[PDB]
């Protein structure tokens, strides 16, 4: 249904060590050209563009294509952190999730959320 449950890879997400400080605008996928719809992937923070879809809209899977490799599965969508939360997305369940965790989740790649 329509209200975002809770990942079951939310509680003991693996985050990577030495991470990234990521900044708070101006991100490009590191595979492609592409400066919207990009997917920060919570356990390694690989900022990569969103799904292509079948209609033709939308990125150059890389994101995808980085899940495929990884198996990291949620990634939060650049561009939509505030206080009130964000878009995650889970590629495990393949479906917009919550992240219970997602204000610590952010605070490993040096976001405050709450600004
Ligand atoms: O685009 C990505 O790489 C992550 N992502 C984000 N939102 C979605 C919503 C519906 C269906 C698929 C997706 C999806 O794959
Ligand atoms: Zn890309």
């Amino acid at each position: 249904g329509e209200v975002r449950q809770v990942s079951k890879h939310a509680f003991s997400l693996k985050q990577l060590d030495n991470p990234a400080r990521i900044p708070p605008c101006g991100w490009k996928c590191s595979k492609c050209d592409m400066r919207e719809n990009l997917w920060l992937n919570l356990t390694d923070g690989s900022i990569l563009c969103g799904r292509r879809y079948f209609d033709g809209s939308g990125g150059n899977n890389h994101a995808v294509e980085h899940y495929r490799e990884t198996g990291y599965p949620l990634a939060v969508k650049l561009g939509t952190i505030t206080p009130d939360g964000a878009d995650v997305y889970s590629y495990d369940e393949d479906d917009m999730v919550l992240d219970p965790s997602l204000a610590e989740h952010l605070s490993h790649f040096g976001i405050d959320m709450l600004k």
